[PDB]
């Protein structure tokens, strides 16, 4: 008989004992468990993808991608638990360090300092680097995806939705769009844009920062539609120039029908803020995603100086270079092989 967790089937064992239920998240149940190897409390996340393709296609990301990423600031993957066989494998469990908390849970009741703010943000970025490094596009960064140890130790979480950049064909149509969760998703996604380029995430991550300053999100839309609202009610109406790289009609045509609105200072927005914090905020909340700022260049900013160390801020050995839920599956298998005894 496999452990039971809320009389849901919870099957780690005999590795993992002491089962608490954390929650639920993206994937479905998530517990505590004590580690009885490396006698450590970790985290496990049950998936039950198979009977679906979509989930089948974010469960492979998710997988491939952590195994192959290797970084102080990306969450590892410690051990996968799934039947000895493909026709006995109905979920599969990840293993990964237990961390304390998340910014998301985090934000909710504490106020951060400035130095853990530039911390935070330098760890993002660090992270990022090596993601960007590696071709890849995390597209869902957001507080609740980037955890934290008791040490405020910061690990990019749940690749599930990442994609590798495909700049050339970034190109979309108006209003078609549905990529990152929609508080942090870039203007460019509601107008031109299917998130294939590194913009996007920078974007995030702009948003984010803009949330550890004042503990609210910068941009919060109340549906799909709203989002480009609050956006351009702090950005203001974008330049000529802007406008003038957006050769989708029914894109711009939108935008040239909107009243003119006024950029609201960040300083106005945020007058505890560090000035170095904002003027980098700036840089990455830049309304055309030519000319937003790049992880290299964020990580090289003066509100970083004290942690920027571009030979402590690796990057990817193995870039990625470049399906029926059977076949699917049949990866996910191959995928997580290394972890059987
Ligand atoms: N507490 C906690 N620890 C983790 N480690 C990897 N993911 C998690 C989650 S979702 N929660």
């Amino acid at each position: 008989g496999p452990e039971m967790v809320r009389g849901q089937v919870f099957d780690v064992g005999p590795r993992y004992t002491n089962l608490s239920y954390i929650g639920e998240g993206a994937y479905g149940m998530v517990c505590s468990a004590y580690d009885n190897l490396n006698k450590v409390r970790v985290a496990i996340k049950k998936i039950s993808p198979f009977e679906h393709q979509t989930y089948c296609q974010r469960t492979l990301r998710e997988i491939k991608i952590l195994l192959r990423f290797r970084h102080e600031n990306i969450i590892g993957i410690n051990d996968i638990i799934r039947a000895p066989t493909i026709e006995q494998m109905k979920d599969v469990y990840i293993v990964q360090d237990l961390m304390e908390t998340d910014l998301y849970k985090l934000l909710k009741t504490q106020h951060l300092s400035n130095d853990h703010i530039c911390y935070f943000l330098y760890q993002i970025l660090r992270g990022l680097k090596y993601i960007h490094s590696a071709n890849v596009l995390h597209r869902d960064l957001k507080p609740s995806n980037l955890l934290l140890n008791t040490t405020c130790d910061l690990k990019i979480c749940d690749f599930g939705l990442a994609r590798v950049a495909d700049p050339d064909h970034d190109h979309t149509g108006f209003l078609t769009e549905y990529v990152a969760t929609r508080w942090y998703r870039a203007p460019e996604i509601m107008l031109n844009s299917k998130g294939y380029t590194k913009s996007i995430d920078i974007w995030s991550v702009g948003c984010i920062l803009a949330e550890m300053l004042s503990n609210r999100p910068i941009f919060p839309g109340k549906h799909y539609l709203d989002q480009l609202n609050h956006i351009l009610g702090i950005l203001g109406s974008p330049s000529q120039e802007d406008l003038n790289c957006i050769i989708n009609l029914k894109a711009r045509n939108y935008l040239l029908s909107l009243p003119h609105k006024n950029k609201v200072p960040w300083n106005r927005l945020f007058p505890n803020a560090d000035s170095k914090a904002l003027d980098l905020l700036d840089k990455m909340l830049t309304f055309n995603p030519h000319k937003r700022i790049e992880v290299e260049q964020a990580l090289a900013h003066p509100y970083l100086e004290q942690y920027y160390d571009p030979s402590d801020e690796p990057i990817a050995e193995a870039p990625f270079k470049f399906l029926p839920k059977e076949k699917l599956k049949e990866l996910i298998f191959e995928e997580t092989a290394r972890f059987q005894p």
